């Protein structure tokens, strides 16, 4: 076997065999960047002075359904470890099970809730085994990549920032058990939590590291650590730095100054950290999670405002922070030398040939008595249509659906009769007066699943009930036909294209020259994006993020497919691929309540 390195909780510093080490590292989402461009990735936060990268690993991600894990291709992490160790780059590894990370559901996965009264993040029975069992397959995959094993693993932490959910000592225990009998035994294991709450599931034989962001005090961060521990090497877990945008809110960037004078003043006192997003990346796919308790989807890019952008381009708070590293190298140190970027293409229009209207394509119905959630029809992502028949009535009426989660349209007999957004919080739809037997039709899109606090619970498509008021009264609107319609490209893929209301679209474009590309989604109305079979994330109309990031890693010389499902028509259907991206573009009316629109002068 192979020689054993050890990386050690020192006194008052981290020891890497047996050498004194300071944590400089660089918050990386393997999910969020095409396994064509993780080593590219690798070397630009290498160019950029870190010596580490941190890897939250996403239960959802491998397990998107009970039982069948994946760790092929872009969820190889394994691989990714060891690019990283091939670029002589240590790792953390936070294993989960929860990883909020603005990612669905925090990296839960979705199949927990058809337990009804499941309890997350808790002792719970079922979830509890699920969580081992998902444990012991990422032991499977990284254990032998500890350092301790000639591998390039340095650290594990243990749960996440728990101290903002609740207080529960016992369950840390466990959760600390298994990563242990997962196989994580030859590296120190970690927790991270606030400096207002680390106390409360602080378990002592354990390290104890803080999390906080741009602009908080240093001293007061560690304070009371130092305290109770005087010995202890003191690390920022995530250092929280950049700007993550949220469908229909004002796209924002954070100043490279602020930023190098946090990380200066840590790496003057040799305080380990982890600079929360040094690459973003994208969301790909349904991936992208959402704010809670005021329902907030991220936008499908998670630029983060970070030193190296959504396409691994330089930037100039790259370069401010690799000239700031540059210093605190060894003596007689030089930094690695900045990759060259990957090279920019510009596709011309592409109009879209096919069109396959949804409700002519949908799948075998799902009869149903009463109301149930997405999740109770054993669907986790995408949409669902609840169809029913109404009786006829000689006076308008109103419907109140008590809960569509996220985004729905509803329609009378195919016309489209309104739209409620759960980011206001919409309910209610106006009926005209019926024809005995007039068709209702309700499609729910499901966004991502909340992220943060109790948000985790968060079960799609219509929650509760639907009403019917009439001059007689309300009453429960019964009797459904339920149609799931998932994510997937392969369903996608098998429509009945041909050549208003939801439809998936496509055409196929030649390319000579590859490279990478950014979408535009400006004609579009709201939906999701497939290219030769990547599932490229959502968009928007009302932005800020109006183009979508496609990598020419995904791209390919000659014949290109690209399909399109769009939810509301678009204004013309026909997209073309810019060489630089639309992240700072808002349209329509205030996507949010005017409280939380963050603005007021002269409203009415």
């Amino acid at each position: 076997s192979l020689s054993e390195g050890t990386f050690e909780v020192g006194k008052n510093t981290f020891l890497l065999n047996g050498e004194p080490f300071v944590v400089k590292a660089a918050e990386i989402h393997y999910p969020r960047i095409p396994k064509e461009y993780w080593e590219h990735r690798i070397k630009m936060c290498k160019a950029l002075g870190m010596n580490t990268i941190c890897l939250y690993v996403f239960w959802n991600f491998h397990e998107p359904e009970e039982g069948r894990y994946d760790f092929a291709g872009q969820k190889d992490i394994a691989a990714f470890c060891r690019l990283a160790q091939e670029n002589g780059m240590y790792v953390i590894v936070r294993p989960g099970p929860y990883v909020c990370a603005e990612w669905e559901m925090g990296g839960l996965p979705w199949w927990l809730l058809k337990k009804k009264d499941i309890k997350l993040r808790e002792q719970d029975p079922y979830y509890m085994e699920r969580v081992k069992l998902f444990l012991n397959e990422v032991g499977k995959q990284l254990a032998d990549l500890q350092i301790s094993k000639g591998g390039n693993i340095i650290m594990v932490q243990v749960e996440n920032e728990y101290g903002a959910f609740g207080i529960d000592k016992p369950y840390i225990s466990e959760i600390r058990d298994m990563v242990k009998q997962a196989g994580f035994t030859g590296v120190p294991l970690f927790q991270c939590d606030w400096n207002s709450n680390f106390e409360n599931n602080a378990l002592d034989d354990l390290l104890w590291t803080i999390n906080f962001g741009t602009g908080a005090n240093i001293d007061e961060q560690f304070k009371r650590l130092k305290e109770l521990r005087p010995d202890t090497p003191l690390m920022c877990s995530e250092f929280w730095s950049g700007w993550f945008d949220h469908w229909g809110a004002k796209h924002e960037t954070r100043s490279a100054e602020e930023l190098v004078k946090g990380m200066k003043e840590m790496l003057d006192r040799n305080i380990s950290f982890s600079l929360y997003m040094t690459h973003g990346g994208t969301s790909f796919g349904h991936w992208g999670g959402a704010n809670f308790p005021n329902f907030s989807p991220t936008c499908t890019s998670y630029d983060y405002d970070a030193p190296i952008n959504e396409s691994g381009k330089v930037t100039p708070k790259y370069l401010e922070v690799r000239n700031l590293l540059g210093n605190y190298l060894p003596e007689g140190e030089t930094l690695p030398e900045i990759p060259d970027s990957i090279p920019t293409i510009a596709i011309p229009t592409i109009k879209m040939t096919e069109m396959a209207v949804l409700f002519d394509n949908l799948p075998h119905p799902k009869e149903s008595e009463d109301i149930r959630t997405m999740e109770a029809f054993d669907q986790g992502w995408g949409s669902i249509l609840y169809r029913t028949s109404l009786s006829a009535s000689d006076k308008e009426q109103t419907l109140l659906i008590t809960e569509a989660h996220d985004w729905a349209q509803v329609f009378l007999n195919g016309k489209k009769l309104a739209t409620l957004s759960r980011l206001k919080g919409e309910g209610v739809v106006k009926l005209p007066p019926l024809k005995e037997g007039d068709r209702l039709d309700i499609l729910v899109e499901a966004m991502g699943r909340m992220n943060f606090g109790k948000g985790i619970y968060d079960w799609k498509g219509i929650t509760e009930k639907v009403e019917l008021q009439s001059d007689k009264g309300v009453e429960l609107v019964k009797d459904w036909q339920v149609y799931t319609i998932p994510v997937d490209y392969s369903f996608a893929r098998d429509k009945q294209y041909k050549q208003n209301q939801p439809a998936y679209y496509r055409s196929t474009f030649n390319l000579n020259e590859l490279g990478d590309t950014f979408l535009n989604m400006m004609n579009w109305s709201k939906g999701m994006v497939w290219v030769n079979g990547h599932a490229i994330g959502r968009y928007w109309e009302i932005g800020p993020q109006q183009t979508l990031y496609v990598p020419g890693c995904w791209l390919k010389k000659g014949e290109n497919e690209i399909i399109i499902l769009d939810m509301a028509g678009p204004s013309k259907a026909e997209t073309e691929g810019l060489r630089q991206p639309i992240l700072d573009v808002q349209r329509g009316n205030g996507a949010y309540a005017h409280r939380k629109m963050g603005e007021g002068h002269h409203h009415h």
